[PDB]
């Protein structure tokens, strides 16, 4: 682990990139209750900047319940982006897009992007730069251009310090 | 404990932030001539500038006197609130409130909150970012979403090494 | 190894240099699967400013398909100047020329060159200050007066810590 | 001694504070060689620049002769506050009581306090943050809520070390 | 060598200073190949600059050939002054000269001067801050209040080393 | 030789201060070849600012001949201030002066007063910060509150290692 952890470093010191997150519950201890501290925590550190252009993106498998999240993420303090119009499908235009910003005072339409694997039917236009993938085998968005890092855990926590997170 | 202070430096490097303590007083040694003293470096580090925007609160567990250390904290220099507008209930809108802050010269209007658990009854309508509970095992502010440190020690010195006010 | 990168670091430190590199690739492990990565990551260290003014070549011997790479360099966000007017010749005067460059906000007409070896017949009028060769053994453009780089190498990666694009090994 | 030097390292940190000393000289030897380098070197450290804003107070219990003292500080040329109007008695509110100030060209109007424990009789208006005491067993400015010194020592030099004024003993 | 090099971090400190290098080439393994490099390089990191005022002194001792080497540097891109007007001669006012120099945009007359000490009769002005001998024992610009600094050395890598070139 | 050099390191920090050097040269090996040197460094790296306001002081003790050194330092380029109208005795007022300083472009006067100690013949208004003895017992400007540094060397590149000229 602390082999992989200074091994990302050079990835994670750009300001402006995108960024894929592929997880499966199942398999982690104590998930329920540590997801949302996880990104609260990548964010403030990662996404809280004029200069953090895009946002990143969360996809998790296996059949759950987004809303619940969604509502707890609320009352955090946080918004998010689904990629809904109001029905029960999922749109990939207005999932990847671009928000508004204002430098002064600092304002923010929105910090993350969330959703499920089962729905999103398509592709993206640009590839992305860096996927991530937590006792996942393999996924359609793998290409020989794109930079994946794959890993197997036991509990959240251990993320975290390969990411740089805590001490 | 030489870990756990290692363990911290995160959660204290954000300048804005809401925190809580609380401590039970019977089980710790020599109480009553260092509680000042703990107070007023942590509040000189943590909160003496103008960027750290909401001060901490003490709460206090059993049954103890604020009155007498209400007195001496201001003879030391400093100002508190304590949610109370002549009686003895506690209003709690009065005491989760924004203080006045003046950038030049620098002003404020108070700098800690100090209350006691009992007659503090309901809760807030932002849930506390860290909690430190102090001797104490349960609490009705424990959720999920908050990180919880609870400790046991014997002697205040020793949190002071946690907390980075001291070098040893 | 480890004293190899440390021994280029004061050649990497300028800012404005002409920097050459030749390739064999019929002995190199998993190259189709390295090559661009490896492009994007050099260029963007040193091809990403105002200062750097010169861009860098790239040689690759052997018989090779230029165009899939070129498409796939295009797919990834980058140009390339090949040095062809329509036909199949290259001409020297229009791939070691400069580009256009505007300050605010920053634009580059392009990134990096690429050719054959075989059809770049000729030299140009200002001699290359580095010529790092990558397992090929003597070519025509050495001298007394250019630093030359000879290196042995089994997969791409290695490079990489030679050239401090990536730290671990 | 070396443990006791880096305890000391936040207390004086800061610019504004309220520091006392009390001092026995009988059980220290060769002392009024010593003592005028000790504060000259005390007050260039930590009494020489505009965020300075209170001087340093130094009491001396026993039989000593400050005049002879202040003779050689001013020899030196630094000048004192001594609480005294015209007469004997000492008074508390000259002594504790706030100095003129120019930033540009920087003069100040007094550097330091002097005076015997004995004449000072009474108390201030606010306590003091820090209270030095050498080879000295108790005092009545002693409170649970100021914090207490307490060394024993055989020669000046040490506490030169104790307060990061020389580099090593 | 490791002795040598830390030595000499006083005297490369300062920006303007008057320094003289004599050298034998006899005794020397692969010297015609590797010195155009040596002063390209030592020319790259002290004579760059507007704070650089004065260009070093190299004087060769033998039977070489200057006009080859004169050639080579221009094509490198150097230009060299050798003190002579007419071309039998030498001068040594025109030799020990100051430059022009513009402050921005940044132009230099030349970056070096370049002479063999059989034709340099006599002596200058200013006695030198520092100077350098090389496989050569005895010399008349040796002064009591002069800093010499006599080497032995088998190859030109070594140099490099002691003057800071590379590590 | 090591733990010396860290107790001066304090000394020569602060910019402008008064120093005084006393040296005998009978013991010390080849002295005339290195002296200029030595004083050249010494200047190079502690009087040439504009702050740096108060140039050393040398006085040589012995038969010395100091009209020799004096044109073998001008020759390399410093300039000195001997105290003297008329070439027969010294002045304590003149040797004891303030120089002219300008800013921009950066011009001083003089940069060292040099001297030998029988001809000065009394004492300064305000006494030395910093008493150098290199070789010497006793002097007559020794008091309690003047700092005094007395060593034995044997070459005078100690010395320079001593006050930091070169690092060996």
């Amino acid at each position: 682990f602390s082999s992989l952890r200074k091994s990302l470093r050079s990835c994670l010191a750009h300001n402006s990139r995108w960024r894929v997150f592929v997880i499966n519950p199942l398999t982690i201890e104590n998930f329920d209750d540590d997801i949302v501290r996880f990104i609260k925590a990548f964010v403030q550190r990662y996404s809280s900047k004029y200069l953090h252009s895009n946002p990143p993106l969360f996809m998790l498998t296996g059949d759950y319940d987004l809303s619940v999240l969604q509502k707890r993420l609320y009352d955090a303090g946080l918004r998010c982006e689904t990629g809904k119009v109001g029905g029960t499908d999922v749109i990939i235009k207005e999932l990847f897009r671009r928000p508004i910003l204002i430098r002064n005072p600092f304002r923010m339409e929105f910090s993350l992007r969330l959703a499920k694997r089962d729905e999103v039917i398509g592709g993206p236009q640009r590839r992305p730069d860096e996927l991530f993938l937590i006792n996942v085998a393999d996924d359609e968005w793998k290409h020989e251009d794109v930079n994946v890092h794959g890993f197997k855990i036991e509990r959240l926590s251990d993320l975290e310090y390969i990411l740089q997170l805590r001490s």
